């Protein structure tokens, strides 16, 4: 997701969704 939190992002990167 758009944030820079680590995550696995549903569309794309290595970050979290802004929603959570």
């Amino acid at each position: 997701g758009l944030t820079q939190i680590q995550a696995l992002d549903s569309v794309s990167g290595q970050f979290r969704d802004q929603l959570g």
